[PDB]
């Protein structure tokens, strides 16, 4: 019930990506968001305090961090007293950057700071809104062959119909996806095709957009490209991997519909 | 894969309300809200199709649904075709209001439906903001005797620090709850203490709200009293259960910061 850093439990990040065929050296920047909404723990005199967190993690540390040990990890916080907010976001700054590999940002939050906060949705055009039939529910890569053909243009394209399992507990994991882009015009039933494949197929999160991002450069071979998705959550936090050819991070972390 | 209403379980209401040692001319009336974050099913095409759900369950009914049963039946529609978002609609109403044996109202609304829809807080004065020194987390209903000895008042209080272990699971469950009342006025160090007492106990949702409610309408007498907690959810649902000795439901279903 005491705190104790040595919960968490990294995962390689070279595994999924030595999978991707991946190189020492990165086609992608970014991070890994993740929303933090059942943080709790004592203060010095036994009551309970309760806030979000929200941190953000490089997605070029050497790990990223498994999802059970980083929810055990917070549970140990909640019968501990601290004597301040500030310690519980120090040491919430040392352990995740720790074991990450590199330092990781996290703001402790309080609950009032949410107050009138609105639901967002995200940039581009929906492209949920087709009259396809569909075909597949296992996993096919080269759904993205021959989708991009017209016009260089400038888009951002998203879609709320990403699924996929948990890869431990077979559950499904719900999200939305982003897709900013400029290069050719990816035709929108292979791309809305491709993430439908998803559904039924074993998947990790940030495995998950590292595998979208390097598919659409294969593919599709865009001048630039950034894949965002926003996942809901699963134990009290969410993961939201934002993958670019440019940009580090994306604007804010404000919450979709679903989350 | 395919949409089951036979996995519904349901849970006699009369049990948990045998234990408070409540009659069968209830003292309460209201209901339970319950939010489905991860509704989804297929179209006549094929293609996923995402939506919440927001339900509202008799606080009369005779079963309430058990959690994991709903959340089952819930999966059932994910890879099942329906033609039309009413007749999900329509399926849900019967399957639900045939589970707890009362008419159950549901509302099955797209994503674009929440944008910019604010985060809102409860109503009154939080009282968490105590320098007070936490003794208990083992639960305690005499807390609150003696705890109302004042002038008679019209309040609202609300506390985020409610929290209590799952009969099943034992990881805790996250709340805030809001307690309106008329009557000689509560002491907040005795009703916060009252509270937290749940941390470390074991007790289900809609169990918890009525126990709340009995406790204080026994110990501190008011002559009117509603308590309402809104839960953060647990595997795609939460759930809020609204007790009150005049009023049949909340306002509205808007989310609050954790959920
Ligand atoms: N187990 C995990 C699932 C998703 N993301 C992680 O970092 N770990
Ligand atoms: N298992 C359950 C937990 C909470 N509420 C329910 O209705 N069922
Ligand atoms: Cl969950």
């Amino acid at each position: 019930n005491q705190y104790d850093p040595s919960l968490l439990q990294p995962v390689p990040r070279s595994l999924n990506r030595n999978d991707l065929h991946l190189s020492a050296t990165l086609p992608f920047q970014g991070c890994d968001i993740w929303t933090l909404y059942e943080l709790s723990w004592l203060n010095q005199k036994g009551l309970p305090q309760v806030a979000i967190g929200e941190v953000s993690i490089p997605a070029t540390s050497a790990n990223l961090i498994e999802s059970k040990s980083f929810k055990l990890y917070l549970n140990s916080y909640n019968q501990t007293r601290f004597a301040s907010w500030d310690e519980v976001q120090t040491r919430l700054v040392h352990d995740l950057s720790a074991c990450a590999g590199e330092t990781v940002t996290v703001n402790v939050k309080s609950l009032n700071e949410y107050t009138a906060e609105p639901i967002v949705t995200m940039q581009g055009e929906c492209i949920d809104d087709q009259d396809i039939e569909i075909a597949n529910y296992e996993f096919d890569d080269a759904l993205l062959q021959g989708a991009a053909q017209g016009e260089e243009v400038s888009e951002v394209l998203h879609s709320h119909l990403l699924k996929s399992n948990c890869l431990i507990t077979n559950q499904p994991d719900w999200g939305s996806v982003e897709i900013a882009y400029h290069g050719a015009k990816m035709n929108r039933e292979a791309l809305l095709r491709y993430l439908v494949s998803f559904r039924e197929h074993n998947e990790f999160h940030e495995q998950c957009v590292e595998r979208i991002f390097t598919d659409i450069m294969r593919y599709c071979q865009p001048q630039s490209l950034t894949v965002y998705a926003r996942y809901t959550r699963r134990g009290g936090l969410d993961i939201n991997p934002f993958r670019s050819s440019h940009q580090s991070a994306p604007n804010h972390n404000q919450r979709m519909a679903r989350q």
